[PDB]
């Protein structure tokens, strides 16, 4: 059955659920972004409004075939009224077209639901800093100090420092960069521009991209696997079978593997520095785990809510378990002692 923290109080409004079949007395259901937990349920045959960005609007349409008279897609940064409720949705800083949601009861609460975030200071300056809000619906995901990681600017700087060395020394390398979902697409065209090449990939995948609103997309990617020297592969192939197989089909073209995993966190970062990360290798291949979040780091976290001052916080991730329940408790309640609110 659907859980409390989906559900917006004062409303007929759900998030994000999708899964629990017709939800008693929901009038309309809200999707923050196109990720399967997120979307799970949704088909040809949802005949409920749906409310979302315009990119999560145009693969709800294309990749879920969703019929159009269902998808009410809304501009971010403006207010609009559904149901006789004043939201807003705003950049959320995760996969294309992912967005938080603010919802202005009749009754003078303000509630901000954030969807999956990495929280920015560039936030701070949103409509959020014009009125206060009452309740935080907050993704948790990586709600512990031990969850450090880079700016996404700098482990985009190693990854096309290594891959521009690595084909320049050796012409004959193919370099692969595995995708499971939308997201992370940063890594895969930076690498691609900077070796003057297009991303090669399935026809399902250039499908998906072509959704997102890209500027200049058409210029960077491509179906021609040959054409390419940047190949996008399942994340389940990023291994040493699954590359050597790839790299057989290649025909001779290529005698070198050069792969890369974006991986949200992996323990290494406590110890190691992104200057400092080496690669697994097995012969002429080699894999890079780099570790590219589009989730809020436990600093970023931080410093958001100590600047929204909330006055509850709803945890939605990492809810379903008593021993983290309470550790997230915990640095709420430090979190508000520190700060004042
Ligand atoms: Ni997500």
């Amino acid at each position: 059955t659907c859980p409390f923290y989906k559900k917006i109080p004062g409303t007929g409004f759900t998030v994000d659920a999708f899964q629990y079949g017709v939800v008693e007395g929901c009038t309309a259901y809200f999707l923050t972004h196109f990720h399967s937990d997120h979307y799970a349920g949704l088909s040809k045959h949802f005949t409920f409004p749906v409310y979302c960005s315009e990119i999560t609007g145009n693969l709800l349409k294309n990749k879920l075939h969703v019929q159009e008279q269902y998808i009410h897609p809304l501009p971010l940064d403006t207010e609009c009224i559904v149901n006789g409720v004043k939201v807003v949705l705003l950049d959320a800083n995760h996969c294309p077209g992912a967005v938080m949601i603010l919802f202005y009861l009749p009754n003078g609460t303000v509630i901000l639901h954030t969807g999956d975030f990495r929280a920015d200071p560039s936030m701070e300056r949103s409509l959020l800093a014009d009125q206060k809000v009452h309740m935080l619906y907050l993704d948790t995901t990586y709600c512990s100090p031990e969850y450090t990681f880079p700016s996404q600017q700098e482990v985009i700087r190693f990854a096309i420092n290594t891959a521009f060395e690595a084909v320049t020394l050796n012409p004959h390398a193919l370099v692969v960069c595995g995708t499971y979902s939308i997201g992370k697409e940063k890594v895969f065209l930076a690498i691609a521009d900077v070796l003057g090449s297009k991303v090669g990939m399935s026809q399902e995948k250039y499908k998906t991209l072509q959704c997102l609103n890209i500027p200049e997309i058409n210029s960077l990617i491509t179906t021609d696997m040959c054409s390419s020297l940047v190949h996008l592969l399942p994340m389940m192939q990023i291994n040493f079978k699954g590359l050597q197989s790839h790299l057989k089909k290649c025909g001779g073209k290529y005698n070198q593997i050069l792969a890369f995993r974006p991986t949200g966190w992996t323990h290494s970062n406590k110890f190691t520095r992104i200057a400092d990360v080496i690669p697994q290798t097995k012969g002429n291949i080699s894999i890079y785990g780099i570790p590219y979040s589009e989730h809020s780091s436990y600093l970023e976290m931080k410093r958001f809510v100590q600047w929204l001052k909330p006055q509850k916080i709803i945890p939605t991730v990492n809810v379903g378990t008593w021993k983290s329940r309470s550790t997230m408790e915990k640095y709420f309640r430090e979190w508000k002692l520190e700060a004042g609110y």
